[PDB]
């Protein structure tokens, strides 16, 4: 069975960018609730139920039809939202492979941020964006509701691993920026976890 | 050019169901952004900026490739939240040939509100729950975003004539009841217009 991760700091630790009341009902409800329900699904699937949830999520077609997409959909969301909070982080700063690889691909750091704005702000609906490794180059994607780009491009429209990601689900900055999506992720980029980033972009798996 | 219709009713007019601070981000801030956008997408097309909004979205497939999404989008959100404003208001009973039909097609209205409220609550992410006439019939479907069932199967993957409709995106109901959306689901019994649903039932166009 999965468990809730607990947060790798206080939930009022990303404050004033992110606020507290969030990140609060975020992690003990809306991730908490994708953890009960993909529990529930697994409980009649022993084979899957021992597996880490990121390798879960990359064989979703090897799952009997009728639980296809309630795990897709709740160990979809365990997945981000784990990967979400690890993510996070203030003081950090982009530097070293990381800061090279993406002025590499995007020409300069400003124009892979201009980049990255546009594919949050333009995911209509529900969804994440993200920052992904492929081919052993970086490029920004966007996924609907709960799908990774782990779960391959036939399932989720997108493919690569991810470095860094942001959810533009309404509940992740409601409370604080109702509508206002933009401010929300231009404040984003003083709470990115860079060493998080680049500890993954090392690994590459 | 499409108009922001002003609300039938005070922000405030659906207290204590539906929170007064909500009504007026949704309506000013939303539905105008809808607004805007299907206006600019439609100032180079003329042929297709005369027609009605709820006309429009009949004929996406008739549109450039360009211009399908935008405004499938845009024009889509503009009608169903048009739809949505008059479909709300407090004091009305279920009652006529609306009740009887529905007492047909269900088996009771309590049959039937069950239906909905599972519909509406099992759509997940941005979405709308309808009630919809297919024909002669009534039917409970549900659309992703900001689709409607005017658009057909082909685009929504449902169809009909809708005939009432439950906004579920989480701006809807994140100020007043967070990720509670079951119990933003049955306050919305409440404020359910049955009058101008069973004018719609009656017109049947
Ligand atoms: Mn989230
Ligand atoms: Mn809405």
């Amino acid at each position: 069975s999965y468990t809730l991760p607990s947060l790798p700091y206080a939930y009022d630790a990303l404050e004033p960018h992110f606020d507290k009341q969030t990140m609060e009902i975020h992690h003990t409800k809306h991730h908490q609730t994708f953890v009960n329900n993909a529990n529930a699904a697994l409980e009649s699937l022993p084979e899957f139920a021992n597996l880490p949830v990121e390798e879960l999520i990359t064989k979703l077609d090897q799952l009997p039809a009728d639980k296809k997409t309630v795990l897709r959909n709740n160990a979809g969301g365990h997945a981000n939202h784990s990967l979400f909070w690890k993510g996070l982080k203030k003081g950090t700063t982009l530097q070293g492979d990381l800061k090279a690889a993406i002025e590499r691909d995007f020409g300069s750091v400003d124009n892979f941020k201009a980049e990255f704005e546009k594919a949050a702000a333009s995911r209509f609906g529900s969804g994440w964006a993200w920052l992904v490794l492929k081919g052993d180059k970086l490029a920004v994607v966007s996924t609907a509701n709960q799908d990774s780009p782990l779960m391959g491009e036939a399932i989720s429209g997108a493919s690569g691993f991810p470095i860094m990601g942001l959810d533009v689900w309404e509940h992740a900055y409601y409370l604080k920026f109702q509508n206002r999506r933009p401010d929300y992720i231009k404040e984003f980029w003083n709470v990115v976890n860079w060493d998080e980033a680049a500890a993954r972009f090392a690994a590459k798996k």
